[PDB]
């Protein structure tokens, strides 16, 4: 006759209910010493009686309306569970009694818990009794060879894992923790979630598992691991009840930084949402189901009578808890002057489920009643009748049931029994009235949108750890900036990563960089290694200061020159002074002339015509002069052997000699203008590699001993003063040429390209014009000053 | 139900076994009344468990002290492995409690988790003891839902901290999860999942399976373990719920992974056949440890239909055996031992030992609750219950505190938790060279006593991988870092497989598997290969060096010259014939060119603050002195512009004195520092000497360059009064090559890097002050060795 606090109410048609009109049994563990007694249920909830109260109102309602099910009335044998099994199984054993002068109940709502109702489904199903379940929504119950006759009217719990990964998401946070209930409820939804936010690159720092009856040392751990943890964000996924023990350490740990995703199932429980719990968990961002209109209820609720039900039985405790009756009291309160969560709602939500599960089962039972003997859904189109209807029959057309809800809604359950629905988002609020927590409803999911377009969050209206209006940050590690890589933590995953700076030469432009990049030759890293600046270039320049040194000296130097052949000019027919070689003469000025002018080519790029003219063009310049001013010297050879060519035949051997050279790199390894870097590996100088080494030593060879040969020569003779005895003038020039190169050498031999054509062309330009000028001074000095030719 | 064994007795116990492994597929669409389901393949395993336990309560009917006089009867049901006939039979045995709201004391079995909650959830709720023999689930440890529910297995959360040991023992870090979508299989998994990320293991996938997927789910199951890498693949599941999948791998012959099998199916003959071992090799497994139950084998072999009337599954025993009917016509005369199936072809007794275990625990405790003495017993007020009518919460009462000896000698006795703990046995998987049947050979040991770390016990030389290969397959998410380099994030995949990039130069990674390259101190510098480094290049002259050398032999050449013409003067050092010069001012000058030139003692190897700030004012003073002599040398016209001719030393011993002033003050102001400088090259340190006060060297330079200068002005404007040969001349033109060579030299020291900086320096000094020695006495050596006319 299973327990006898209940409700009941005849008729003929029966049918079950389970609610939690209490919270759970008083935990005294059996030592088994004696006679293991009936266990006894401790806390009360009101929310249960409202939800009891739904549904006698949803059957007082069905029996009210003539149009379905007329001349029948429906009946009822409702039960408590307080939310543990063994209630609920002694409820269902008296369920199934006369299967194998009871009646004989025809649908079973109720079940509140998926662990509870996991273990009815069991027992019913073995009979197909249909069970129609509000409020357990763990994906287990989709196993619809498991539970054959198991349907519901709310939405599994897929869905709900994927809209908490999706929020995960939104909020741009990849660092969070997942506590669930050991139970069947958490387990399943935590696996989806984590299997959900791997998908997405969202990494989960701890996982951990509580319930109702965990020891204190267990919560310790949890609190522990908690604490000891950076992430901010946590997952929770669990029920009122089996997470109030939790909740009520971490109170009195005094743990405030962290976020909290409720559940469905915690989002909206007075368990939790009181105020000194709430100043301590800060901001909560929870789920709720779509409300629903049930209308004329209110007026319903406010009638519930200790005296007048003798149908209900749980009125009295009802009564009991709600006044603290039977210190004795009247019967004749009101039970609107006193705040308890039966009537302080707003929004019916698993009320309406109930409202809903019994509807669908009239409407089954109405669809058995409107039946057409050649249409019907058993075999041989036969059907069934309503005056000996069985519970397999309701399952039956349970399972084709389609019909329209009163909020112009269709209603009809899937092959996997479940309905589906479209989640409302609440955050929670202190209301500045009372200092009750409120829920106010910020956010949407539609779970008909394609995915990835599901969530909608309205951000303006959520309040974040009650004061600020920012998103907090829970990543593992900060992300760094452009210049930067990331750096692996071994142990860490993936999430959490130290960032090393870039080596120069290497760049990163983007923030959460994987490594950097090298750039072009031409191009290197800035000094912030986030773009590789174009790179500069190595040679002398025109607008260069010292590249202006030199032009402006090599100027002067033609200018000297030339101004010198002009005054010549004047007294150019004056032999006076010509008792020298006219030609010799001319040829003399204008080879110094050329030389100097070849220093045109030191001071910018060098394209091959540049380099590969100038270097030979120095050669030839300056041999030119050479040999000229060499030959200058006193006829010796004349005297020991048809005009005096001989003189010009002279030079125009020795000459050729190293324009023999030169023609040698025009056709075998001619100079080579390039650009070099690797000695400086940040600027690139623009240089020329030598033709061919030893033939530029052949030919400077060649050169140095043609002077040396006139230097012997002068000097020898030295002391012969013919016309001021410029023997020793030429000595000491050649000297100074000599020395000069000497010195020079070291510099050529230990520096870069840029001064080292800076140096080679100083050296030239100031060599050949100390030429001149020891070779005319004195002359230009008499013939402007002492005009004293005669002998 | 109908078909049971079932025997009468004074006590009644009950027992739960899947005779079938499943029940016949069909969905009722309840076009028509349901009907009662069958059950469709037979299962030999359990009708040895189930006449194990029936063994077991015949042999201790038949001892005459355990239960002297009662008797046991029993009343076994099957399960077919579903919820439902489990759930109908357990509804039979609480007959007596329910019509309160043959009664049984207790049920020996569920063989499933799952199951085992459903007949727990129910039995837990009259306090009738239930005694599992395999359900190992988790879940059933929790006391507070299932309250009289012991059990004779270990639970199963050592077997996933097992087969994680495993795979960290064999060097493995990219597997895959397949798993039983039951109460069996998704526990095991998350734990297995927990225990090996904390042991840094990855896992690729993760699908559940079930015998009632249907051929889109197992394609799909199929295609996630083809499309991945990982070759260790861990299954958590039965042999029913894991067939379909077996099947599919095998038509599609997937053929190289490596399974690690969970209990439940290591030993399964539904997967251990010959067909799917070829696709399937190299399985590794557990299993319970091996029991004695002496003299079972020859009670199997009496089963026969017509002498079994309380055993009533012998008849479909029969008939499944010999393949005939009690088609062809059936006969009482057959031979059980011809015919070879899972009933009597074994060799070790893993869980019919749990089922006579469980038999024997409860007789043990039915015995403590007979040889009871009254203020001695258990319950209220030490009062003691009586056996004639023992109810089922006593016997859980005595089952709680049970402690007895097995016949092998072992201490059974149940855990806080009702479940008593044992070992784990370690096989593999083989071929056996006869028949072709597959051989399970005992390979290692897993002991849960000893501490975390030193469990388990693999022995390497009976694996055998892939059947051929005797090497450990690979089986990692990335090859491994070799020295020199370092470990490189792929932005998607996880933690566990990355790439190679290369340490840069000046860094070294000496370790494999390095996350980061190590940077050697300022004395070093990377390797070619950036394995170790090795210290960098110092850099400075040194005497053995060649140039060096050269450097050397030219400095003692110089002074070998000066003082060999210093002992010639001596040979005429006091014939005035010449020393019509001053004597004094002749010695001092030669005595401040040998010290000058011994002054390049001081640039041939590292400076230490001794030899560079004395070296560098040690040529300052030798040269400056060397200079004022020669200088003073020329004829004092000035002397005769201007008490013994004091007057000349005097005179030098002002110009001096200005210079080392000069050094005093370095000596507390700013004194040249002797140090390391190497970010010039960063491959080889130079040991160079910074300037102690530049502008102030500059001084010194100048005053020394302006006493020179005025020497030579001097030494020409009057270079053409041939005194002695007029040496105006000669010193003017020694004062000029001084000149020359400095300012030729400067622009190396200029353009250049601490080496030849010195090696340059040193050179100029030398050679210049030799030239200067040599124009002064050439000439005047020459003639009076030569042409000793000396009268004017
Ligand atoms: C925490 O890490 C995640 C990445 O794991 C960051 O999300 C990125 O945010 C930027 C800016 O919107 C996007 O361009 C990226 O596409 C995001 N990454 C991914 C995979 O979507 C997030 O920004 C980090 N949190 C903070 C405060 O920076
Ligand atoms: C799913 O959530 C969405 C959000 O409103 C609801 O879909 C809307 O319903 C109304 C009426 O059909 C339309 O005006 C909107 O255009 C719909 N939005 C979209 C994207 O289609 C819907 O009501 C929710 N699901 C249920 C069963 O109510
Ligand atoms: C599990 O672990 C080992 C088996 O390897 C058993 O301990 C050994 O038992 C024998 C005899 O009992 C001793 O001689 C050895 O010294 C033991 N070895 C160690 C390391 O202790 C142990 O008995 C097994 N546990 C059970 C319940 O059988
Ligand atoms: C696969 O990855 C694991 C992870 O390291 C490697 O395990 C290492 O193996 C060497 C050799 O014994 C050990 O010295 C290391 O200590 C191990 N690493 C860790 C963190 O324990 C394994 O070597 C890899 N597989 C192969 C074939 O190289
Ligand atoms: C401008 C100069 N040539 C310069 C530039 C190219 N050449 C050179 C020398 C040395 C090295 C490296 C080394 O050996 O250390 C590389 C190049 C020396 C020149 C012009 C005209 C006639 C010359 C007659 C005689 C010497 C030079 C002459
Ligand atoms: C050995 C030499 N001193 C050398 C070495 C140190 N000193 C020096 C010069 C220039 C620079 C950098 C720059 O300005 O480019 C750095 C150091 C020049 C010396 C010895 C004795 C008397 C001297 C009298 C006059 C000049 C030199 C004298
Ligand atoms: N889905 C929940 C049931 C539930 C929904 N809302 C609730 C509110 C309070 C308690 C339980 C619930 C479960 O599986 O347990
Ligand atoms: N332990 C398994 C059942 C099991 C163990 N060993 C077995 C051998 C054969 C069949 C089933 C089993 C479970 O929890 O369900
Ligand atoms: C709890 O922690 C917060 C952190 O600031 C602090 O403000 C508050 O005072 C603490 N309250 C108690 C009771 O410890
Ligand atoms: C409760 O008492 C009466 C009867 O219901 C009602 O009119 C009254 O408004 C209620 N009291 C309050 C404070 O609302
Ligand atoms: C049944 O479903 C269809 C569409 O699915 C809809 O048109 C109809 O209104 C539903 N109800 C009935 C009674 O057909
Ligand atoms: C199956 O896989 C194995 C290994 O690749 C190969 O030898 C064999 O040919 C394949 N096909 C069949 C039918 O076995
Ligand atoms: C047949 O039964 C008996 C056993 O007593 C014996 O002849 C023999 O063992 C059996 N046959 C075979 C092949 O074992
Ligand atoms: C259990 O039985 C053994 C053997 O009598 C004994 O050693 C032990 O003390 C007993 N009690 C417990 C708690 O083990
Ligand atoms: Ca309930
Ligand atoms: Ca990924
Ligand atoms: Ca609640
Ligand atoms: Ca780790
Ligand atoms: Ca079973
Ligand atoms: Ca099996
Ligand atoms: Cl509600
Ligand atoms: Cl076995």
């Amino acid at each position: 006759y299973g327990p006898n606090q209940r409700a009941q109410k005849k008729g003929d048609i029966i049918l079950g209910g389970l609610f939690p009109i209490h919270f759970g049994v008083a935990a005294k563990d059996q030592d088994l010493k004696s006679r293991p007694e009936s266990v006894e249920c401790i806390r009360y909830n009101f929310r249960g009686f409202r939800w009891l109260q739904a549904m006698i109102f949803a059957i007082e309602e069905i029996n009210n309306s003539p149009n379905l099910l007329p001349n029948m009335t429906l009946g009822y044998r409702i039960f408590d569970t307080c939310n543990t099994v063994s209630k609920a199984l002694e409820a269902t054993l008296s369920f199934v009694a006369q299967n194998k002068h009871i009646p004989s109940t025809i649908a079973v709502v109720g079940a509140t818990g998926s662990g509870v109702s996991t273990a009815v489904a069991n027992l019913l199903g073995l009979f197909y009794i249909p069970q129609v379940s509000y409020a357990s929504s763990s994906r287990l119950l989709s196993n619809k060879n498991q539970f054959k006759s198991f349907l519901r009217t709310i939405p599994n719990d897929e869905h709900q894992a994927t809209a908490m990964a999706d929020i995960i998401e939104y909020f741009r946070w990849n660092w969070v923790g997942t506590i669930a209930a050991d139970d069947d409820y958490g387990r399943p939804g935590i696996e989806k979630f984590r299997e959900e936010a791997e998908e997405r690159d969202i990494c989960i720092d701890f996982s951990e598992l509580i319930s109702q009856y965990s020891d204190e040392e267990e919560i310790q751990q949890v609190v522990e691991v908690i604490q000891n943890s950076t992430a901010r964000v946590i997952v929770v996924f669990s029920s009122g009840p089996d997470l109030e023990p939790l909740i009520k350490e971490i109170v009195r740990r005094n743990i405030t930084g962290k976020i909290w995703l409720a559940s469905e199932a915690w989002a909206s429980s007075s368990l939790i949402a009181m105020p000194e719990f709430f100043r301590v968990i800060g901001s909560t961002i929870g789920f709720a189901l779509k409300a629903g209109q049930i209308p004329g209820f209110r007026e319903f609720l406010q009638k519930v009578h200790p005296k007048k039900s003798a149908n209900n039985g749980f009125a009295k405790e009802f009564w009991e808890e709600t006044f603290n009756c039977y210190p004795p009291c009247t019967g004749d309160e009101n039970i609107t002057s006193v705040e308890t969560p039966y009537m302080d709602f707003t929004h019916l939500r698993i009320s309406y489920n109930v409202y809903l599960a019994v509807y669908s089962i009239a409407h089954a039972l109405q669809d058995i009643y409107t039946c057409t003997p050649g249409k019907g859904l058993f075999t041989n189109g036969s059907c069934a009748d309503i005056k000996k209807v069985e519970a397999w029959q309701v399952l039956k057309h349970l399972r084709h049931l389609n019909f329209t809800s009163n909020m112009g809604e269709q209603v009809d359950f899937d092959e996997f029994g479940d309905l589906v629905g479209n989640y409302s988002i609440i955050n929670w609020h202190l209301s500045p009235e009372d200092g009750s927590v409120v829920f106010e409803e910020v956010g949407h999911y539609n779970v008909y949108a394609k995915k990835g377009e599901r969530l909608f969050i309205n951000e303006n209206k959520i309040l974040w750890s009650g004061f600020s209006k920012e998103v907090p940050f829970s990543n593992c590690s900060r992300d760094c900036l452009p210049g930067t890589r990331k750096g692996i933590i071994e142990g860490e995953p993936t999430c959490c990563f130290e960032c090393v700076d870039c080596p120069d030469g290497e760049y990163s432009d983007e923030t959460d960089a994987s490594a950097c990049d090298k750039c072009p030759e031409d191009y290197w890293s800035n000094e912030n290694h986030t773009s590789c600046i174009p790179k500069q270039i190595e040679f002398l320049s025109w607008t260069e200061p010292f590249g202006i040194a030199l032009t402006l000296f090599a100027v002067l130097g033609i200018f000297l020159t030339s101004f010198v052949l002009g005054v010549f000019t004047k007294f150019r027919n004056t032999p006076i002074v010509k008792a020298t070689n006219r030609e010799l003469s001319y040829l003399l000025l204008f080879s110094l002339l050329c030389c100097f002018s070849s220093s045109l080519f030191f001071i910018g790029e060098p394209q091959n015509w540049t380099c590969r003219l100038r270097q030979p063009a120095f050669g030839i310049s300056f041999v030119l002069c050479i040999s000229c001013i060499l030959v200058k010297t006193n006829r010796v050879l004349l005297v020991f052997e048809w005009g005096l060519n001989l003189q010009f035949l002279l030079v125009f051997l020795c000459t050729f000699v190293q324009i023999v050279i030169c023609v040698i790199w025009l056709y075998t390894a001619p100079p080579s203008s390039y650009r070099n870097h690797e000695l400086e590996d940040e600027i690139i100088f623009i240089t020329c590699h030598e033709g061919s080494l030893m033939a530029l030593g052949f030919l400077i060879g060649y050169t140095c001993l043609l002077a040396a040969i006139c230097f012997f020569f002068a000097f020898k003779s030295r002391k012969l003063p013919e016309n001021f005895n410029e023997a020793k003038f030429i000595t000491f020039s050649m000297l100074i040429f000599f020395i000069v190169w000497i010195s020079f050498i070291p510099a050529y031999a230990s520096t870069y390209g840029k001064f080292v054509s800076a140096v080679e062309v100083i050296a030239i330009l100031a060599a050949s014009f100390g030429l001149l000028a020891c070779i005319f001074f004195n002359k230009v000095y008499i013939i402007l000053f002492k005009p004293s030719r005669n002998t």
